[PDB]
């Protein structure tokens, strides 16, 4: 559809094409750290990315996305709130026009410069399409970016963005190691939610890491040179491609840590 992030087609309009936008399990949310409860029943979280096979990087007009070979269990997420095995299929980012906005989730109303989403599907459903329609079909590992020191493991991403400036452009992006995007700690919050983009399916278990990664000003500036538009269309910078916090409704956010 013709959805985006501007005044005329942004988050406040999405519900007309996607009525679930006003649903009971929408994402992102504000994470009230004082209301979230430590849950001793959460099993250890396992991020097993050694065997990841990145493939290409694409500007799809909404973000940039790195896809992975998810034809076998290579790079997988298990444990924590999850039952079974979830296979990494892609990552992408959301970011702002200024260093003080850009994240989708917020922490005690704090907005970060950007947010990384590592998207995984439950292998019990066989493919990512079928999984996208199940209430336990998807798991997104969310990681905040704050501006400070450079993140070396982000630099290869940063350096290819020039080659995918406009919507529809892709490039090779093999041999990228997503472990380089993680913070030290795997402490997290978890809640049941949705895709934060149309079609807004209520099929995601969210796992949001507490520790942000630090990226440099120069790194995030390069995100902001991307374009929402296609080649030889007029320039609209790809910035502020984030959905704001949605009503929590009757959900509980659980913490993995005391
Ligand atoms: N390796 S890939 O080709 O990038 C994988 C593409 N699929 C995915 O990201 C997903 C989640 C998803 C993303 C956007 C959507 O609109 C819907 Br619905 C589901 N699969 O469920
Ligand atoms: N934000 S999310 O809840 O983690 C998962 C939903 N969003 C995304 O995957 C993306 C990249 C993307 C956008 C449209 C697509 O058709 C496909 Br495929 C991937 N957002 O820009
Ligand atoms: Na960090
Ligand atoms: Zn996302």
């Amino acid at each position: 559809h013709h959805w985006g992030y501007g005044k005329h087609n942004g988050p406040e309009h999405w519900h007309k094409d996607f009525p679930i936008a006003k649903g009971e399990r929408q994402s992102p949310v504000d994470i009230d750290t004082h209301t979230a409860k430590y849950d001793p029943s959460l099993k250890p979280l396992s991020v097993s990315y050694d065997q990841a096979t990145s493939l290409r990087i694409l500007n799809n007009g909404h973000s940039f996305k790195v896809n992975f070979d998810d034809s076998q269990d290579k790079a997988v997420l298990k444990g924590g709130p999850l039952d079974g095995t979830y296979r990494l299929t892609q990552f992408h980012f959301h970011w702002g026009s200024l260093d003080g906005q850009g994240s989708e989730h917020t922490v005690d109303k704090k907005k970060y410069a950007a947010e990384l989403h590592l998207v995984h599907w439950n292998t019990k459903y066989g493919d990512a399409s079928k999984a996208s329609q199940q209430p336990d079909g998807l798991a997104v590992l969310g990681i905040f970016l704050k501006v400070g020191s450079a993140k070396p493991g982000l630099q290869k991403v940063v350096d290819v963005l020039d080659s995918i400036k406009t919507k529809g452009k892709s490039a090779d992006f093999t041999n990228f190691d997503p472990r380089g995007l993680l913070p030290e700690s795997l402490d997290y919050w978890t809640y049941p939610g949705s895709l934060t983009t149309p079609p807004l399916n209520e099929t995601v278990t969210w796992i949001v890491l507490k520790e942000p990664i630090s990226v440099s000003s120069e790194q995030v500036l390069k995100f902001r040179k991307l374009n929402f538009n296609g080649e030889g269309e007029p320039e609209e910078l790809m910035v502020d491609n984030w959905r704001p916090a949605q009503p929590l409704k009757n959900r509980q956010i659980k913490a993995s840590f005391k």
